[PDB]
């Protein structure tokens, strides 16, 4: 049985209030069909702008981080309760930018996780091994165990993962402009669905999304696409460009 | 010679939309004098709705915290380039909850002022010590290393340290209900003082503003604002609630 394709667009740390603007009217614009799920995520000083800005029907917007703590004494984060009450459903959660670079630990992408889920967002886990981890042969237990990690705060639970799309994204491939082949990403999604079926449910690993990042831009995402486990992108530098609206449509075409 | 008295309001994680909405307007419904500079900061989800709301021509509106990096590959980080692009003249750096919770290194708090300082903000720059350390007896040498780090970036630099507001909130006073003595914050600011006249300039520390933060509220700021040394308030708990109002007043009554 077969996935949703699911394609998201993070904007990381870049836009203005003009650009935010006029590139979510630009995409806002595309014919984006029903069949797949579609999602931007502005920083968050321009997540308003950008609710204002999406007149589609289709397009969601995400937040990029979210805390694993409630509204209180917490200065500089932003709670879960915060992008509901904006009328937010997605997350991203664990981006390897937070985890190699900002300290972020697999136990508190986990509860942060955990958090979102159990309020009922929809959560963008992200895993992905470095070179090094690679090197050394550790690209499956890398990522597994940040995926024990959310195991550990989640289990088996039903419904928690219904709602986890979880995002490959090598670090190696992240802003590189070294895409995984089609081959390699494959190996690891394989690998993760293998793991989800074993560890959490043979029938629930029928229906998560696994979605690949890094490098993933408008000439080789077909490619991607057509890999059975790929059930489509985390895209970073091309979702600041009108090549993102050109992936919505090579992964439509290819996936549905 | 002496400084225009601050009062800066950190919201913390906490707000909706409707709230930072109706109180924001309620801030700005009061009389604010030119005399005084009166800051909030929402979170930062919230900036936008803020800036909308405001409708002061004294109240200026503030973020939380700064990524030390430019617009990049930083996923839920803020750009010191947004803030400004959205008009922003304020941020906090170095907030005890960001060093003590979320392990914020003194040479990062550094580097996050010296990056808003250069662009032209204003850094309302936090430091304190813990429980811990002022019963070690060494409150003064935490407080200087914070400082001397921003030191190390800055040095002597004139005019990096002209929009520096040194925020001196003792750790265990933050959200705690037990605000220092006059004494006991008199004590630390006067060492800071002493500090920044030996290391940086002595002219200088006769214009640099150093503020209390710590359970500082309506009814014990008048005490506080009495001491030479302490030039006004960051108000945590107390800036989400009308009482913010009463200590715009009292700071005024007592500072110019």
């Amino acid at each position: 049985p077969a996935r949703r394709p699911f394609i998201g667009g993070n904007f990381k740390c870049n836009g203005s209030l003009d650009f935010i603007k006029s590139h979510v009217a630009a995409i806002a614009a595309h014919k984006i069909p029903d069949s797949v799920d579609v999602v931007i995520a502005p920083s968050a000083v321009h997540l308003s702008t950008a609710i204002a800005a999406n007149t589609s029907k289709q397009l969601r917007i995400a937040a990029q981080n979210v805390y694993l703590e409630g509204n209180g004494a917490w200065t500089g984060e932003t709670s879960v309760e915060m992008l509901q009450d904006m009328g937010l459903k997605h997350v991203i959660v664990g981006h390897s930018e937070r985890r190699r670079i900002m300290g972020e630990t697999d136990e508190q992408s986990a509860k942060k996780a955990k958090r979102a889920l159990e309020k009922g967002m929809t959560v963008i886990f992200c895993v992905g091994e470095t070179l090094d981890e690679r090197k050394a042969n550790r690209t499956m237990e890398v990522n597994i165990a940040q995926l024990e990690a959310l195991g550990k705060e989640l289990g088996e639970s039903k419904m928690l993962w219904k709602e986890v799309v979880i995002a490959y994204e090598p670090v190696w491939s992240i802003g590189t402009g070294v895409v995984a082949t089609p081959e390699q990403a494959e190996e690891v999604h394989v690998g993760l669905r293998k793991w989800f079926a074993e560890k959490v449910a043979a029938e629930g690993a029928q229906h998560i999304r696994i979605i690949y990042g890094g490098s993933a831009n408008g000439s080789n995402c077909e490619k991607l696409g057509q890999c059975p486990n790929i059930d489509g992108f985390l895209v970073g530098g091309a979702s600041l460009k009108p090549e993102f609206m050109t992936m919505i449509d090579i992964l439509t075409k290819t996936r549905t």
